[PDB]
């Protein structure tokens, strides 16, 4: 076939369906539903033609759904797969092609509705660190291009509930790989801090730490939801098993924020506990240590 564009000509509404009750309305939370319109005409595509949507700054989809219809009436006129963009890359597409049902003398328009995630960072990866520069609290235009037709919607972002002066936390589930993604922020020192050590554990066996998939850096502070936007080095030591990562470190400068990630993988995804170190002195003198667990049971 050949490629054609223009096919997705609008973006109809992008609403959030708040399933997991979450305190914040952030574009990293499930679902925004993006509703799109789509035509085709027989006299510009033909059966066999493809055409790519692509979708920057989109995560996953929050469905099991891997393909989407493009179906006017009760007839299907185009196939359409998704490819997530995960941590493999800063934007999905969807890659669709034309079916027989669109002859020459066929003209047909309909809607899709798409699940989505949008990517505003949770690790120290690549991905994630590009990503966290997406978006903005307020108001934000999200943008889709089919070849060089751009549609757009403006859309409203709410900046977390969480106190980003206090210890933070993340997870969210990559689902081709059944694995989860986990970040661990120390709490805030404003002009840096002298020590500290940090981590986190499951000495369960239920639950394993993948070492082969794990981020340790100082951010420059933290994007509208709390994620880091940089990774820097700095004076640490770590040590890491299926059981736990954790890390000491020294001097890190004003301004900055140490913090690590890692995959996990469990033998109950819904509902796993990761146990906590939070010890750290402040530059300046201030000490602390408040260790804790945490039941996670949803994820992003």
């Amino acid at each position: 076939g050949k490629t054609i564009t223009g096919v997705f000509n609008s973006f109809n509404s992008l609403t959030w369906s708040n399933a997991a009750t979450y305190n914040y309305k952030g574009p990293g939370t499930p679902t925004w539903n993006a509703v799109l319109g789509w035509s085709l005409d027989g006299t510009s595509a033909s059966p066999g033609d493809t055409f790519t949507l692509n979708m920057p700054c989109v995560f996953k989809f929050t469905t099991s759904q891997t393909s989407v219809d493009l179906t006017a009436h009760g007839v299907k006129y185009a196939t359409c797969q998704f490819q997530a963009g995960e941590e493999f890359m800063t934007f999905s597409t969807l890659t669709c092609t034309v079916s027989n049902t669109l002859t020459p003398s066929i003209k047909a328009l309909g809607t899709v509705t798409l699940p989505l995630a949008f990517n505003v960072g949770g690790t120290g990866s690549s991905v994630d660190l590009e990503d966290s520069k997406c978006f903005t609290a307020g108001t934000n235009t999200v943008t889709f291009n089919d070849g060089g037709k751009k549609i757009s919607i403006n859309v409203d972002f709410e900046r977390s509930n969480v106190d980003p002066k206090g210890y933070l936390t993340d997870s969210r589930v990559i689902p081709s790989l059944n694995k989860v993604s986990t970040l661990f922020v120390a709490p805030q020192c404003a002009n840096g801090y002298t020590s500290g050590t940090m981590g986190f554990a499951n000495t369960y066996g239920d639950v394993q730490i993948d070492c082969s998939n794990i981020h340790v850096g100082i951010t420059k502070g933290l994007n509208d939801w709390n994620y880091p936007v940089s990774s820097e080095s700095f004076s640490y030591t770590k040590t890491c098993s299926s059981n736990g990562i954790f890390i000491t470190y020294k001097n890190v400068p004003a301004g900055y924020r140490p913090f690590v990630d890692a995959y996990i993988s469990a033998t109950d995804v819904n509902s796993y506990t990761l146990s906590y170190a939070n010890e750290y002195t402040c530059a300046g003198g201030y000490w602390q240590r408040a260790p804790f667990t945490l039941r996670w049971t949803g994820y992003r």
